[PDB]
């Protein structure tokens, strides 16, 4: 499960959280072992008595799973940066074991893209999508320099907050988001990150479609392992179109580095270029 991040060795102990601590308000969502709630914490932070908290609660006993939780949570725990969601710590005090991250207030970026197409409501402008991407992509930047491969970059898991931030997340094959190395080989690496990054700029500039929408599961890893690219969205202008074909180069070695990727990104998002569909 976490075999691929073996070189990846925690400095220090996980944050733990008293669960008298937490108090449950209703669910976010589910899927991935197993329910997310809405909470409030306390005793977290030292200025403030309460604040809000996103908490997955484990499903498993297990204690395999259990292994696994312990792994995970060091894991999370050296991940510290403004564009990737900020775990505060778990709670192993009695059953469901419980994981706590900071709240997203405005939930899932695929979801904000879907409901925000053509808080403040109505369509993103270019701006808004160039700073949503810039900052998926300041985040990736982080990960590669900690050789953290992430392996599931999508909208899905992504998670937008107060004043439009954006921070990554897996929340739980994503085939239309991978290189055709990953879908044939399983590698996953930096490369199949930032293929996957330049999908994701996709899905921006489409208002969170799904890659390949037009075909079935099985037609999609065909397009893919054939060599196919996805075509232009009409809101995406050239400048951010040739960013994706960087990121989609079929060579892994031949793909931009996110380093660049993200520094062509801000470059747009402080401009952004005049385009009009
Ligand atoms: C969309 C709804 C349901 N939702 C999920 C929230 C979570 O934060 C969350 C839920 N389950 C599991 C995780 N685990 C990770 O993200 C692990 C991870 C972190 C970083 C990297 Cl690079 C890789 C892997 C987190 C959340 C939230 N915080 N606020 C509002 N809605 C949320």
């Amino acid at each position: 499960m976490h075999h691929h991040h073996h070189h990846l060795v925690p400095r220090g102990s996980v944050h733990h959280i008293k669960r008298r601590d937490i108090v449950l308000k209703w669910e976010l969502g589910e899927g991935a072992f197993g329910k997310v709630f809405l909470a409030e914490c306390h005793n977290l932070l030292p200025e403030q008595d309460k604040m809000l908290v996103a908490v997955k609660a484990l499903k498993e006993a297990s204690e395999s799973a259990r292994q696994d939780f312990q792994r995970e949570a060091e894991l999370l725990t050296m991940l510290q940066h403004q564009h990737i969601v900020r775990f505060f710590g778990v709670c192993t005090e009695g059953r469901p074991l419980l994981m706590v991250f900071e709240y997203m207030r405005h939930g899932d970026l695929n979801r904000f893209l879907r409901s925000h197409g053509p808080v403040a409501p109505g369509p993103l402008g270019l701006g808004q999508l160039l700073a949503v991407a810039s900052q998926v992509a300041a985040g990736m930047v982080y990960l590669a320099g900690l050789h953290f491969v992430h392996r599931d970059l999508a909208t899905r898991n992504c998670l937008v907050g107060q004043g439009l931030v954006v921070k990554i997340g897996d929340f739980g094959l994503p085939i239309r988001w991978m290189p055709p190395e990953s879908i044939l080989y399983r590698k996953f690496t930096t490369e199949s990150d930032v293929w996957s990054f330049g999908v994701v700029l996709w899905e921006i500039f489409t208002y969170g479609k799904q890659p390949w929408y037009q075909l079935s599961n099985t037609e999609a890893i065909d397009c893919i392992t054939q060599g196919r690219e996805l075509e232009r969205p009409r809101a995406c202008p050239p400048e951010v179109y040739a960013i994706m074909r960087g990121c989609w180069q079929r060579e892994p070695q031949q793909r931009h580095s996110i380093k660049d990727v993200h520094a062509r990104l801000q470059a747009l998002a402080q401009a952004p270029p005049v385009y009009l569909d």
